[PDB]
């Protein structure tokens, strides 16, 4: 059984599909890091119910800063939050997406703990124009896993 990889045009067997598509998605980061991380989130992760919850939780963090872009309390996404850990941290490609759409991974003091915690903090360059994150949110939510197209291989 043969397939055509939509990202490369390569001819693959049923068992070779994930190996070629995953490679093409990881290489795509050199052209469009946001599109590459979106494909990685849906394509690499087999558990699609967790993928849908992960990208919905990411969409909520992005809309929170969109509602109050002048308030610093919505600029930092806590990587150790109970919800983030279950829905987002369990998936491959979600960290690459945050960095691709203008979030820096930093260590900040906690409001109730001595040990610094991990945050994704939105830069001023992207915060100044919420339209960029709003488009990236829709591009992630409207995405589907990448799968090789079945080649009919018409023969007489």
């Amino acid at each position: 059984v043969y397939f055509t990889c939509p990202l490369t045009g390569a001819t693959l067997r049923k068992d070779q599909r994930d190996a070629c598509i995953k490679e093409a998605i990881l290489l795509h980061f050199s052209t469009d890091p946001v599109a590459a991380s979106i494909m990685k989130i849906y394509t690499f992760n087999k558990d699609q119910d967790r993928v849908k919850l992960g990208v919905d939780t990411i969409a909520k963090y992005l809309d929170n800063i969109h509602l109050h872009p002048e308030e610093e309390k919505y600029r930092k996404i806590k990587l150790q939050n109970k919800v983030f850990q279950e829905r987002i941290n369990c998936l491959e490609g979600t960290h690459e997406f945050f960095e691709a759409i203008g979030f820096q991974k930093v260590l900040l003091p906690a409001q109730d703990q001595e040990d610094p915690e991990e945050f994704y903090v939105l830069s001023e360059t992207t915060l100044a124009q919420p339209q960029s994150l709003e488009r990236h949110k829709e591009q992630l939510l409207a995405a589907e896993p990448v799968r090789a197209k079945l080649d009919r291989q018409r023969r007489v």
